[PDB]
């Protein structure tokens, strides 16, 4: 069964695995490790930009914010590009997602919660989702740095499977709003190795990645059958026997999904 196929992927890849996908009027609930904590690692911008947008009007994607190079301790390809000339809430929302943007996603945690308020008021969105487990304490990119077992900066396959699950799904955002959060992770250029690369090239996929120290990879993400039936998809891993340095293995990802769409594809189940 499915529980040894993701034992084995652990042992492979001497790594901790962690799967949920919820259940459908169809199929059963698919849960390895689901309520184990992982680090969010950059999972966190999808509802981070879900906030945003459920917090404001849709103007407020326009505001020009302002930063310096100070502000860049993170990875940041989008940021660093237009440092010099600012960039709007929309395309800070369009850069977290898309490329995993850390300075994107530190000035969406200042516009949500203040200067030092930032990751309190992101946690509290998730509160105000029915999420009583995940939780943020720091921005980028220490958020990615906590040792093993820390539960500081962690969700768990379970609790951001559901928080993803309203916010594409569900009802949490209104459909326009809906629509944006949609768009950008459909449009996302950072996944194509995990959930994307075990699901088949006529099911869509939309995905927010994760990766981090200890060898972390996470991707979350919406899935939909050619007939357009939806699931979602969280999976995520450690490698933390590496030490703080340990390779991310994308590849361990690849197969969880895989094992996930040989169940959600094939009939017989």
């Amino acid at each position: 069964d499915l529980a040894d196929r993701f034992a084995e992927l652990e042992r492979r890849y001497d790594a901790r695995l962690g799967v949920y996908v919820p259940a459908t009027g169809t199929t059963a609930a698919i849960e390895y490790r689901a309520d184990e904590r992982f680090a969010f690692c950059s999972t966190f911008k999808a509802p981070l930009v879900a906030a945003v947008l459920h917090q404001n009007p849709l103007t407020h994607l326009d505001k020009l914010i302002t930063y310096t190079s100070d502000d860049i301790r993170s990875i940041s390809p989008v940021a660093q590009q237009h440092v010099q000339t600012g960039m709007t809430i929309g395309q800070l929302c369009d850069a977290a997602i898309r490329y995993s943007d850390g300075t994107a996603a530190n000035l969406l945690l200042a516009d949500l919660g203040g200067p030092g308020g930032g990751t309190a008021a992101f946690t509290g969105y998730l509160r105000s989702l029915g999420d009583t487990v995940s939780r943020l304490d720091a921005e980028e990119p220490e958020l990615n740095r906590d040792p093993p077992g820390d539960e500081r900066d962690t969700t768990t396959p379970h609790a951001i499977a559901l928080v993803l699950q309203q916010l594409v799904l569900g009802n949490a955002l209104p459909p326009d709003k809906r629509a944006l959060l949609t768009d950008w992770m459909a449009r996302n250029t950072t996944g194509a190795k995990r959930i994307r690369a075990g699901f088949p090239a006529d099911w869509k996929v939309i995905d927010k990645t994760g990766t981090g120290d200890y060898g972390r990879a996470n991707d979350i993400a919406v899935v939909w059958s050619p007939t357009g039936v939806p699931y979602v998809v969280a999976v995520m891993s450690d490698r933390a026997g590496g030490g703080y340095d340990a390779e991310p293995r994308e590849a361990l990802l690849a197969e969880a999904a895989t094992c996930v769409a040989g169940v959600l594809a094939l009939e017989h189940h």
